[PDB]
């Protein structure tokens, strides 16, 4: 896998954020992650985080899987990097995201995340507690 630029647009919730990608305005989807909807418990506490990462950052990325690249919807399919530091792998690791929606051939980083939530349950963070 390759990390490759893009920049933020606009924060969307804890797992979708507008990038522009190659010069092109995209939502994305992070990969392997589910956060619960605004509208949900820790919602709110999930976009927040994703949103103050995302924000804070100097430098965002964007890398592809080797899978698909876009869903149903045309949302790119990414894990997000803000100043190297993935997004997906944060949120789970807060307890603010569970490990999702992993299909085979995009879950080259399955079981970083998975440590991830494991570690958040332990310490029984947001979601877990
Ligand atoms: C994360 C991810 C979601 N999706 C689709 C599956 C779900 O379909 P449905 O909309 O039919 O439920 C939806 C979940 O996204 P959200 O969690 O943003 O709603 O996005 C993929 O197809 N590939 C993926 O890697
Ligand atoms: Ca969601």
């Amino acid at each position: 896998l390759h990390k490759e630029p893009a920049t933020l647009i606009k924060a969307i919730d804890g797992d979708t954020v507008k990038l522009m990608y190659k010069g092109q305005p995209m939502t994305f989807r992070l990969l392997l992650v589910d956060t619960p909807e605004f509208n949900e418990k820790y919602g709110p506490e999930a976009s927040a985080f994703e949103k103050k990462m995302e924000e804070n950052a100097k430098k965002i990325e964007v890398e592809f899987d080797k899978g698909q690249r876009t869903d149903k919807y045309g949302r790119g399919l990414a894990y997000i990097y803000a100043d190297g530091k993935m997004v997906n792998e944060a949120l789970v690791r807060q307890g603010l995201a569970k490990v999702a929606y992993v299909y085979k051939g995009n879950n080259t980083h399955e079981q970083l995340l998975r440590k991830a939530e494991a570690q958040a349950k332990k310490e029984k963070l947001n979601i877990w507690s």
